[PDB]
């Protein structure tokens, strides 16, 4: 591959419009899009309007004149375009934590009741941290005799999924290694042993096909502020399949949850559907931003970012072969498609070092624990080019030695 | 009183200044700050440089570059010095309803090794709704028998407090009534007792002066969007006495949470002192806008927005009764200083049509039920002539039946 060869691709690329829909930095080649999104241009003049208008002019009024009081449900119904979810359910709120904690805590007591004895929560040990210390959490407080069974790879899945098995709790693409799960089949094997099945999309939604009606999923939770765009910190999702949501509450029971339909009497009654996974007032101004990312992606769709992304981590893998062969790199990635989301790692010995040295010079991807370089690709608004021009750089560091 | 006396007391006003610190609307007499803080000048500016230079430019370098990764502590340092806490003791983060719920499983824990067959937590039937509602999903989700115990009203709340008593939750600053609890007297009878006290100052934190530690208050929280200014639905705070934050961990351990001295392994491990009750990734653009709301506080103290806050709501009940005597309004909110807030309220029996009334012509104030009208005076940018304007109005509607 040349790099004439980049720029034909993207000159034959037909998402190359939708680029100029972001605010990016000159001189940046940002692979970290998978961490924190891309600026979508309309979020600076919606956040002047929410803290001009809505905020200052209307008061509190807007919570009325301005839709903040349905903003979470109208978000959450379009983001369902994109996971394979239908309107009333999914809402924007809190974070990914938070929405962990509600969805496990409903999935354990759905389980208490239709086959108790099972006490086992099933999990990966590369799962995101947070996912990890959350379900700690929860089962700490609860006793007992809950456990968290960490495995160690992905094959050794089926084994530990048994009748002992409360939930399944899986990251469906893996924050490290890039390692995409199959929902569906290991959903149907979770219900197969009796287990209910509890997705993160952290690194899914927005990045590739997801259809969590039919993988006959349970539960899921996903982030905003990453390939969906939605701006620092912007708040998460939570989507819960109709067959359980309505039978049992989830435990933080705020007053945005109350059903609508009645007074807030001092006895909580939670709303029918998916807004009883709503709790308290959100954070405004944030989460109306949300909306930007959102609505990019309703210019196209995920079959077509799916191709453009694995033409980049395809072009990515192939460069840095191509260019940087003679030095330690160990792909980490998995090479096979069906197994792969939409990141590339790489493994080096100083690769805390090669990833400051791209830093320094503008090519950001991140340093992950331990020896692990990754790098994002968000076909909305990374060009082939610029692959080709990141493996340059990174070939110029290590022939140099610059890291050092 | 004439409104000539109201003039001149805004010229004797040497909090005056302060109002042109916030940007309100033309025409309007905003008595819902209690509710919705009306908008520092400066929220728009700094929402701009993290919008279009933090994110926009800096992307995920911002965690370093922006001071984002310590921010719900730098801000909760600010707070602290309106409620007696010191630095090191509080974070800005999540909500109230999700706060609660963090120390009220705290205390739970405290009191299940220190008093066990301790199962009641006392509080009040006219507590904000979502607290009672938090109270209720937590005992429902741990099992058993923990119970809540509705009090009626502030006097009986002694005889409700005895040996079975693991936590006394309440509400410092009644939402509806305006009643104002002593701190310090219920904490140490609490203490007495045997029971933790939590404290939610949503209405008391930049209302009234609050001293956390010389109350001998145990957990805290409260909200930054009423009359701290915060912004639309910004993120509560969280107060932990030092003698309590490392007996426990609290139940939503989110990795922002994880101390940062040692790596994230797959064991949570809690930061020692506050950072522990930090959870997951905080919506960024609405959690800086929180600092422009503390930052005009700085400009002055509690004791002076006090002394203004009790000038104002005397007025209001003087003009009000002066000007409004012979129509059928009932004084809800108590006479008596020290068990007052900083916000009136009045019965009548077609309040919310008064109300709506009232915000057609510009006055804001709110409907709660039954039959209450409520009026929130902000002493940073309510001036004295304002609240006869407000009352003038008033009179006129109840002349000529507008409300109908
Ligand atoms: C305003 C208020 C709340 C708000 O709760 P959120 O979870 O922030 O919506 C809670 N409790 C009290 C007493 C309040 O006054
Ligand atoms: C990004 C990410 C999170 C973030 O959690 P917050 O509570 O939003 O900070 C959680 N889980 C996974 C798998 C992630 O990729
Ligand atoms: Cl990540
Ligand atoms: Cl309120």
């Amino acid at each position: 591959t040349t790099r004439n060869d980049c720029l034909a691709l993207d000159a034959q690329d037909s998402l190359a419009p939708l680029r100029q829909q972001f605010a990016l930095p000159e001189g940046v080649i940002y692979l970290d899009g998978n961490s924190l999104g891309a600026r979508p241009v309309a979020a600076l003049a919606r956040a002047q309007a929410v803290i001009a208008e809505e905020w200052g002019n209307g008061l509190i009024r807007s919570w009325n004149s301005a839709g903040w009081r349905d903003l979470s449900e109208r978000l959450g119904n379009r983001l369902a375009t994109l996971i394979g979810a239908r309107d009333g359910e999914v809402v924007v709120t809190d974070t990914t934590s938070i929405n962990l904690f509600k969805v496990l805590s409903a999935a354990l007591r759905v389980q208490a009741t239709r086959s108790p004895e099972r006490r086992v929560i099933v999990t990966e040990t590369s799962n995101f941290p947070t996912d990890l210390y959350i379900a700690e959490g929860l089962a700490d407080m609860l006793q007992q005799g809950y456990t968290l069974r960490l495995v160690d790879s992905p094959e050794e899945l089926p084994q530990a999924i048994d009748q002992d098995t409360a939930v399944v709790m899986l990251t469906h693409v893996n924050y490290k290694t890039g390692y995409m799960h199959d929902m569906q089949a290991l959903t149907a094997l979770s219900h197969e042993c009796g287990a209910l099945a509890i997705w993160d999309l952290a690194h899914s939604a927005g990045a590739v096909p997801v259809d969590l009606h039919q993988a006959g999923a349970d539960y899921a939770i996903g982030c905003t502020y990453k390939y969906l765009n939605g701006g620092p910190g912007s708040q998460a999702f939570v989507w819960v399949s109709p067959q359980l949501c309505d039978l049992v509450p989830q435990p933080l029971s705020g007053w945005f949850g109350h059903s609508r339909q009645f007074a807030m009497e001092p006895r909580y009654e939670p709303s029918n559907g998916i807004a009883r996974y709503l709790c308290g007032t959100q954070p405004i101004t944030s989460l109306a931003m949300v909306e930007c990312g959102l609505d990019v992606f309703a210019q196209t769709d995920m079959a077509s970012l799916r191709r453009k992304s694995l033409a980049l981590t395809d072009l990515f893998i192939e460069l840095v072969e191509q260019r940087c062969a003679a030095h330690e790199l160990t792909l980490v990635t998995p090479r096979e498609h069906a197994k792969r989301g939409s990141h590339v790692s790489f493994e080096h010995p100083e690769g805390y070092a090669v990833i400051q040295a791209l830093i320094d010079r503008g090519v950001i991807g991140d340093y992950r624990e331990p020896r692990i370089m990754r790098f994002g690709f968000t076909p909305l608004y990374t060009t082939f080019t610029e692959v080709w021009d990141a493996v340059q750089i990174l070939g110029e560091i290590l022939d140099r030695k610059t890291w050092a």
